[PDB]
């Protein structure tokens, strides 16, 4: 079996190993990459995804949102404020603020101990899941605008054509940003691309042992699971190292820098945090091996994770059974 200590892989792909996504994902997967949750991919020193960031700052983020934490320092949760309108210009300027900004440190290690003591006593604003790609239209690898779709794929493996797109997200980040542990919908894959600023730091749990990842959230977090037998897809729980480190929890860690793709692998719990102002791209995307992890995902029907009109579908297709409870908690 190849990386059975479940370790976070980095790929070197040549500009020839750069044009084939799907191959590529297939290659990571043979030398066992998929078994950390989470792999990062450099590309090939020719490879750009446009020629410039100079013209960026008139993209309207129209619901910034601040990010308020409850708990403890290792153990909390946070519930996203929305906040008025502000362009990608204006809310780069709050991210350098001395309110706002990085502190000093030594290293990603020294700022990481920071965020972990921290966190919990700033409220954040991340310009989150908004809708569009800073991708070159003739960028022609790895554009994440232009990958293949879920739909498509579903269509390939199973012959059925449902309704629905796939397209990406940009997140604006600063300081202290925060992404909860969570899967995808549906337990897709997910891929994301740094395109510019200060790094992301994140922890991803094997997807083989993200089941221990799930007792340990129901044990911290009580009224939360007694509310939701899937409350983890409200994606609002965070955990530090340290906590899984007492708790057993088999986990890694990585930082990826602008420039670096990350993956994230079916059923591969992840979380993180944003090191100063950054903006990111992602998108959902599925193979052939998603199949069964599709078919097994939970889902939360208490009506908390509301998602996407594209969710449909997958739930519809490959879990027929749960499809009843799950549109009720979508209505
Ligand atoms: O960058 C973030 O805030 C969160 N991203 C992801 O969870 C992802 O790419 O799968
Ligand atoms: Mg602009
Ligand atoms: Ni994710
Ligand atoms: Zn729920």
């Amino acid at each position: 079996a190849q990386n059975p200590n479940c370790n976070i892989m980095i790929f070197h792909p040549t500009k020839e190993e750069f044009n084939d996504f799907d191959k590529y994902i297939a290659y990571m997967e043979s030398q066992g990459a998929h078994r950390a949750g989470l792999a990062k991919i450099i590309p090939p020193k020719e490879w750009k995804a446009r020629e410039t960031y100079d013209n960026i700052s008139e993209i309207l983020i129209a619901t910034p949102l601040q990010q308020v934490a409850s708990g403890r320092a290792g153990v909390f949760t946070q519930y996203h404020k929305k906040k008025k309108a502000m362009t990608v210009g204006e809310y780069r300027h709050l991210a350098n603020s001395k309110k706002y900004q990085t502190p000093p440190h030594q290293n990603f290690e020294d700022l990481e101990r920071k965020y972990w003591k921290n966190r919990i006593y700033n409220s954040p604003i991340y310009g989150a899941d908004i809708s569009g790609s800073l991708f070159d239209e003739n960028t022609k690898q790895w554009n994440l605008g232009h990958l293949g779709t879920i739909q498509d794929l579903l269509e390939k493996e199973c012959g059925v054509v449902i309704e629905g797109v796939n397209t990406p997200y940009l997140y604006f980040g600063m300081w202290k940003t925060t992404f909860a542990w969570h899967t995808e919908d549906m337990d897709l894959y997910s891929i994301n691309y740094l395109h510019l600023g200060e790094p992301k730091t994140w922890y991803v749990v094997p997807p083989e042992h993200g089941q221990r990842l799930e007792r340990l959230a129901r044990e911290l977090f009580p009224g939360s699971s007694r509310g939701c037998g899937a409350f983890l897809r409200h994606k609002v729980a965070l955990i530090s190292p340290t906590v899984l480190k007492e708790n057993g929890i088999p986990f890694n860690r990585i930082t990826q820098e602008a420039g670096e793709f990350m993956v994230t692998f079916p059923y591969g719990y992840h979380a993180g945090f944003n090191h100063g102002f950054n903006c990111a791209e992602a998108i959902n995307f599925a193979t052939p091996r998603w199949i069964d992890y599709g078919k097994m995902a939970s889902q939360c029907s208490c009506g908390e994770a509301r998602v996407t009109f594209s969710m449909d579908a997958f739930v519809r297709i490959l879990q027929p059974e749960r499809y009843d409870l799950w549109k009720r908690g979508q209505d």
